[PDB]
């Protein structure tokens, strides 16, 4: 028997595969990539640490690696965002997984070691895909000897990304990295359809309140801030943005929102004094979206609207200062992954007080946390992204390459354009659209192919 | 008394004067810099060759860069893009401006001969504002001596950025050029939420037609595609979207938009057998939005349903055929800037006749030439851009420079972010919108100056 | 050879005669029901005064009137609503019009009176279509003895009805009348729809504002009020919306709008302390949408922000306090229909004050008065209503009935419903809509007929 | 030591009363009667017999009747819309209930029995809340001598609506009714916004399926297809609108909907050839919301594009054709509530069949069947007027009236226009709304009250 693993239900995995062969019609450029790759087996050879999310869509993305050739060891980077009956199903195909709905901090940390040693010993890893930086960061840290035979890194979302470019800019960074949050089938795509689809999904299992006609702040205009901001006002919510960039600021303002501070004049002194108490008493929905720290601050938190909803959609636990409210507030667990936070003090609640906050996923990616995360054909342009960049990376072999070759390739860089191009092609006849081809005189005219790419690389669609 | 200017109705002067006096109330970024530099006069001493549409914003502009010391000398960059009110007004304020709406050709050419020659002879111009790159290629042609004493272009719009591209690529383009388009506060504020605003604007103020419940086909979704898609859909258009590019397709998609060619598969035979028939002939509206030529050619036009809509946002008059209707069928003026083309032949046409085209402009840019352009509060953004670009290549003086470091300073370059960093903040409390000021703590994680820049320059917003 | 008329130019005929044959194109439904009844002439022997905004859709509702046999006697309910080539066309069809864009009161009362009045005597009217109650109330008050001969009044809008039901209620109506406004095919297509299209359409030609990303507020939330919220959202307005009735506070609040009074809570007291003085301060576009009296008051002009836009688009300028501004605050013309009031006094104002408003129309309906009111595919709905309702008045021949019968018939009432469902079927053929036919085991079922109606008589839509 | 109740686990209690006291905070007009009547106990001595889905929603209706007098026995009226939390939660409160998700239909019989028997015998029931009619028809057909002694039936659904007009037309009906559904804070909030916000919702939870880009066709445009349109159109969705009432497909084609028939020039005909197989092999999710049946026939689900998803949100389960896909094709469980249907025939299915289509709910309320129905703060629209409609009919004492006396009653009636106000009101307050008050000037002219009605009984809002 293969026991090789650790799930929290391996019965769930006859329900995971039937969600897997849904998901695989959803997610076209990823089949399309098993279908042309296949018998080529690019990735033969390749021992892949993956450490993201394990949802169905990942599921999808693990057997287009392993169809590929690739062996993996896999774990979630968040301690609420696995799909149980899709670690099941990975699980039953004899894959490595160690994931759960439901990690501690402890457990987390485990499943993420339990991908790094195969039977008590460093594995014989080559890759690296990583959603995050964690498992990029332990590798260096901790297991540095194993940063040698690794040929790279693909990390998928925007906090990830500014750890590796840290890391590069220090000369810490041991291995070339591919950045795919900044391919525009990834950024433009996930970061902001994604959280569309799934914030006011996540909200309504958690709560199941009404959005319509009530009022919401959120906390940055960036790619996810900017989906997140259309999630709540399709439904009808009265939507008020923050935001420290002003370019950001003014797209937030063109596309119909107010534009505020929680700060008066936008100064944090740190005081309470500096709080917009006003605006705050009247926020029924606060949501982070910034990869920042302490956005939704403890004076934030103590100003807000009674029975107002507290979540985070960016980064880790750390933009909503959870750590004040677990030391000075009153939680009463609603069900999973929703708890009110009683404000009248640190100990005891009353069951029928009315001053609480409604915090979900315990401030983790609510998406991930309270739903299901972003939809299988909005992940299938990410995870083209991803196997395309671990096909790029394996190919190159630069573990294997002399010093004086290593230090050329040593970088962080994005997938070129035409692969963007050709995701986002299979991705619009996924929808059944049809693009129309240049002439040959019209190609000459604008500067292109008829073949693309069709922008050059400043271009910001 | 002051006769260096050709306008339509001087008496039009008061009229323009007052809508100078409003605008200037919505252009606080514009107003902003002539508040801030109006003592330090940095344009003292410039002498701008100025070639674009003569609208109310562009009096703004114009009056600006005077209030910073520059001399000018203005024309239109349209036929049909002037308000002879704004022409009146700078006319009466004592600056050379040629412009008047319902241009012929030959007066275009005669108006932008008028900025370039004073008294019959070269004007000291060391200065050029041009939108679409007209002026750009008549100083290129016929008078290179001119650009020998001239620092700079600053240039407004994505047609005439590729023009100056293209000579740089060829080693023709004879003096350094900022790139004003591709700010962000002009991109992705004028190109798209200024078509939002004006296209629906133009296409009531042409036909008072209904669009809710009406077909459209937008040709394109680059910036000036977006804001057209968004200008038809909020009214309740059942909006198709074509477009070349997967990635733009892909936007469109996922914006809740059928992506569709006007030709089968997507392929132009050469044939009418490869237009789709069957979707042209349900087509209310089309609008070009490309940059392209021939993106509604002559077989697309026979095949759209009678009584459709034909119209052109991208800056020239080649994206339709419209030299086919002109050869081929009869035109009847409905009032200035709107024909009916009726498809029954070339000599005469019944008056009550069922099969015919309404096309708006002539197929020149449709929101200048129904309506009125953008808005002011959108216009600020771009002309913010264009004041900063004039006073960065005045200040650096290249006609002055020796040939050695000429080569090292010829480029076609973009604004730092910094500058439009700070175009929007005054945009943005425009709106009364308040920006939040990071925190030290916040600043040093997220690796940026309080101050900004706030985004990598590979940032695509 | 005709002189029995009174137009601004009748030069702009052959204009307005193009424009009509477009509308023709566009109103399905009219058009349907003159091709339907030409054959058998219903109207003739029909002598109809009607007063009715001149504009291209009333000319072809007068021209559909008239190919079904009546004679007719025009005039426009609205000093500013008129198009000059409407009215010059239908005169030069040699129909009496009385009519002009920018009426003096004095005027208007004047045009009302050439149509009663024919080479100096009444006119031997049997008929009447009348807009907002004026004529109705003019013939009650000043020519009772041509009520004598009149069959029936058939009335536009909801204050016109209003008026005729105060008429009912004390036994001053001397005519029975058919409520058009009440048709589902008018009241729920051209108050709401309409206002929709043509608010934010005057707005654009009087101000050229960007409204995206701006405050409106919008007094009322009945079908005008709908309409104009939904013509200000669809922009990216941030609209609060102000109501008396609860029921339509709640529809406000569904539908993603925040409910506020320019009271503080929502009580009037008639002092200046009563104002919401921090609401209004914020508020860049006001718009009455009530049928109501004073509900923009004048310590409501005085707190609003400066260059704040007022306008309204119910049915009389009393909606706005007007008067106030008449007597205290020196009125600027910026261009036909648009006003900048100076609050700094009334007898001069510095051209370049910061201290207005902007008003349009002079407060009077500001789709018709600064556009060009609702589009002809939204007034073929409303018009062919009317149709319907002459031809049912014009049959019954009240006038000649004895009294015991006249007794019967006295009353205020609407078109039945299989009508409204006749007229709603051309109109969605004209969109190319097709309805499904019920079988007759489904029409069983739901307890109708397959011809319709489909809906009881309390069905609200 | 209470067991007079059935639920799937009572354990659930506590997580139930953890959503009830979170729901009363977003039913203020429900907490509003409680508040207000408590004291008076109106319906002490009310004995009532509830069959509506037992949600949440339903559990804070059943505590709102018990907290004014009542003893209630309450059933589901699905098979699937219990939520087992609601009803442990109501059981521990020592109320009768009999109900659990994923009832047989011999179970759900046996569930409403177990309300009208207690102990074996008739319980001594004297009202009756009903949603859709299945318990008002057992009690007419099976328990006429109960009938004898209810004083009336509040009716939540158009369909049960239907049913009671349908028994009062055959003089069947033995008990007055009150028609909850057409209160306006019911048929156009909850038919309405209910659907808007729960029909995404369900879609999401039974199939995580992106909307945005994708197909759908919604059969009905009445206020559930109203509502159900809006749901798909603001996630994305290019939705087209089937409908047999033009006043309704007039409304589509206004709101930005394309109007199409299933059916060739909408005649369905009942052969294959009558299919519009081109448009429904477009179609990714088809909604039926008609209260009809066979909208969704064989035909049209033989011709659906491969994978559609089809679901009814209309009161029954025979709008779709259930019945042909049980007989014909093989249903493979994905989860509870969603099920793929292979049209490869009945025998088996290959598990990687492209071929077949995902129904939610097997057909039943999708809302209710794959989520939790309309949100809390919308049912409190419906639940007040339920309860204001329960004090009316057990004041009137029907079945203690003589018989001369019941003839005058015996009605099918709504609630008076001022309670729907009051009822509006407090839902407004619940959002933070500031209704205006008229002045004693503005009351006067527009006739009515300060304190309302502020519209006739014809207005339809
Ligand atoms: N939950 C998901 O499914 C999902 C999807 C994509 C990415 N992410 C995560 O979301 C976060 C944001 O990613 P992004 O792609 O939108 O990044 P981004 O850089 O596009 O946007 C972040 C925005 O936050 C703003 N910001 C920073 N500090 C702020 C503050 N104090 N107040 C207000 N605004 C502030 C920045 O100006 C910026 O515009 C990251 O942590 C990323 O990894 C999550
Ligand atoms: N009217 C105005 O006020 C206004 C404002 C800004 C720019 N412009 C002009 O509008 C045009 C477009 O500018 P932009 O900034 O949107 O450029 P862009 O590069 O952002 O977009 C143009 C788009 O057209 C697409 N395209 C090209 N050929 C096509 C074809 N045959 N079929 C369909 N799609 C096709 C391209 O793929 C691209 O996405 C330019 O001519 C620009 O100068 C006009
Ligand atoms: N083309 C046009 O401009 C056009 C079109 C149709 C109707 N009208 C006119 O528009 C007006 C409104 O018509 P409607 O059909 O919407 O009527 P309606 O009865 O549907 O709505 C009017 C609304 O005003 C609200 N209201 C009244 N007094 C108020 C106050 N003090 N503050 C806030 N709200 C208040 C009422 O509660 C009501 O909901 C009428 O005068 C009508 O004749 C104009
Ligand atoms: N799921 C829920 O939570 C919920 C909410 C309220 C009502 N309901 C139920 O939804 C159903 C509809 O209710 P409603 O209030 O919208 O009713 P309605 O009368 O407002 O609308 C039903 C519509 O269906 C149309 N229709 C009938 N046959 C048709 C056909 N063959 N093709 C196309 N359209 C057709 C009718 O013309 C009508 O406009 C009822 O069964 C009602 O009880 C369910
Ligand atoms: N109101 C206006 N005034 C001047 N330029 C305008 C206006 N509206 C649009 N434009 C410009 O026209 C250019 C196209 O020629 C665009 O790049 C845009 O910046
Ligand atoms: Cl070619
Ligand atoms: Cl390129
Ligand atoms: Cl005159
Ligand atoms: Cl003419
Ligand atoms: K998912
Ligand atoms: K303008
Ligand atoms: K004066
Ligand atoms: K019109
Ligand atoms: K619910």
């Amino acid at each position: 028997g293969f026991t090789d693993y650790k799930v929290a239900d391996i019965t769930l995995a006859a329900w995971g595969r039937r969600e897997l062969i849904i998901a695989e019609s959803e997610m076209p450029a990823l089949m399309g990539l098993r279908r042309k790759y296949a018998g080529q087996q690019p990735l033969k050879g390749a021992k892949i640490l993956g450490c993201i999310h394990m949802t169905i869509q990942t599921g999808v993305l693990i057997e287009t690696l392993v169809a590929l050739g690739a062996e993996v060891r896999w774990s979630s980077c968040n301690i609420f965002s696995t799909q149980d009956q899709a670690a099941a199903a990975i699980a039953a195909a004899g894959i490595p997984v160690f994931a759960w709905k439901g990690e501690t901090e402890e457990e987390y940390e485990w499943c993420i070691e339990q991908t790094i040693l195969k039977d008590g010993q460093p594995w014989d890893a080559n890759m690296v895909l990583d959603d995050g930086g964690d498992l990029t960061e332990i590798l260096h840290k901790k297991y540095p000897q194993m940063l040698e035979r690794i040929h790279g890194i693909t990390e998928e979302t925007t906090t990830g990304v500014h750890r590796l470019l840290d890391m590069l800019k220090n000369g810490t960074l041991k291995v070339p990295a591919i950045n795919v949050n900044d391919s525009v089938t990834k950024s433009k795509n996930d970061n902001k359809y994604g959280c569309r689809h799934s914030l006011n999904d996540a909200i309504k299992r958690g709560t199941d309140h009404l959005l319509s006609g009530k009022q919401a702040l959120v906390i940055g205009y960036g790619d996810v801030g900017k989906g997140s901001s259309q999630s709540l006002r399709q439904e009808g919510m009265i939507v008020k943005v923050a935001e420290v960039d002003p370019i950001c600021a003014m797209q937030a303002c063109m596309d119909g929102f107010e534009v505020v501070s929680p700060y008066k004049n936008g100064i944090n002194d740190g005081t309470e004094a500096s709080i917009d108490a006003a605006l705050l008493g009247k926020i029924d929905l606060i949501v982070t979206t910034t990869g920042n720290v302490n956005v939704c601050d403890a004076n934030m938190l103590k100003a807000l609207k009674k029975r107002a909803v507290v979540c985070n959609i960016g980064a880790f636990d750390n933009e909503i200062d959870t750590a004040f409210m677990r030391k000075n507030w009153a939680w009463e667990e609603v069900k999973p992954q929703v708890h009110k936070i009683h404000r009248t003090g640190k100990d005891g609640f009353d069951a029928h007080n009315d001053d609480y906050l409604i915090l979900l996923a315990e401030g983790r990616l609510v998406n991930l946390g309270n739903a299901t995360g972003h939809p299988s054909r909005i992940m299938d342009g990410s995870f083209a992204n991803q196997v395309l960049a671990q096909i790029h990376l394996f190919e190159q072999k630069y573990a294997d390459l002399p010093a004086a070759e290593k230090a050329k390739r040593l970088s962080v860089e994005v997938l070129p354009k035409k692969l963007d191009e050709e995701v986002a092609l299979e991705m619009v006849k996924g929808f059944g659209g049809v693009v129309t081809q240049l002439t040959p005189k019209q190609a000459e005219y604008i500067g292109v192919s008829v073949e693309g790419p069709f922008k050059p690389d400043t271009y910001r669609y």
